[PDB]
């Protein structure tokens, strides 16, 4: 046994292996736009991404992450809500089974056929595995994918993802630019969360952009192709591995705005 999303796997009971799941700042949660706060304290993002080095990606059972080299301030994320540097180690996404759902966020109670994450962590703490202990260890970006013209910067992902169809397998994935994902705005709500796989830990600065980016049906299509399960079991589709949106209980979501 093992947490998945599977019907007796799923999110409901991560909180049995997981307490923290029924914490304070879970993650993902429904932004509302009407209660959120725009901050005028809030500054720009700074996304420096132009000496970015990707180095692999890899079906981990649960999601496909492209990996990077984050030895050096190569890839880093400041500003906005942040305190520091945060460098760049992965981005993977979360997708559903139809176009109606696969987002973790919401907006207004609207979900997104999938959503993207970039995941970075501050550097003051040395490495990702001291960050995730920290309140103020990773930002992550989030961005939603609507359907739509395809996208392509996305097609070289795409393109690998029949080379790991199934857990474990990896492959070499290197010169991939995640400036070819980012959409045109960097607006963007923030609020303190958590990672929304398990462990479940609060340790996330959320950075959710406004803007969605638009995939072809053909793109997201192909996403719904890998695997859960590995080589030689029987084949389990990878599709709605994603949260439910979690309470928001003391917490407030602030714009960069209006
Ligand atoms: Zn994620």
């Amino acid at each position: 046994h093992h947490w998945g999303y599977g019907k007796h796997n799923g999110p409901e009971h991560w909180h049995k292996d997981f307490p923290i799941a029924k914490g304070e700042r879970q993650s993902p949660v429904d932004i509302d736009t009407h209660t959120a706060k725009y901050d005028p304290s809030l500054k720009p993002l700074s996304v420096s991404y132009d000496q970015a080095t990707s180095l692999r990606i890899l079906n981990n059972g649960h999601a496909f992450n492209v990996e990077f080299d984050d030895s050096q301030d190569k890839a880093v994320l400041k500003g906005g809500p942040l305190d520091g540097t945060y460098r760049l180690i992965q981005f993977h996404f979360h997708w559903g089974s139809l176009d109606g759902q696969g987002s973790e966020h919401t907006v207004d109670k609207k979900k997104y056929a999938a959503e993207l994450h970039l995941v970075h962590w501050n550097t003051k703490y040395g490495d990702f595995g001291k960050a995730v202990q920290q309140p103020d260890g990773l930002a992550v970006l989030g961005i939603f994918l609507k359907v739509g013209s395809a996208k392509p910067g996305l097609q070289k992902v795409v393109d690998v993802l029949d080379s790991i169809k199934t857990k474990g397998k990896s492959a070499d994935f290197t010169n991939f630019d995640p400036r070819g994902l980012l959409p045109e705005s960097l607006d963007y709500w923030t609020y303190p969360g958590s990672l929304t796989t398990p462990p479940l830990l609060e340790c996330v600065t959320w950075i959710v952009l406004k803007e969605p980016i638009s995939v072809s049906s053909e793109q997201v299509l192909k996403f719904r192709k890998l695997n859960f399960n590995g080589e030689g079991e029987p084949e389990e589709l990878m599709v709605d591995n994603w949260r439910p949106a979690q309470p928001l209980k003391n917490r407030q979501i602030k714009a960069s705005f209006k």
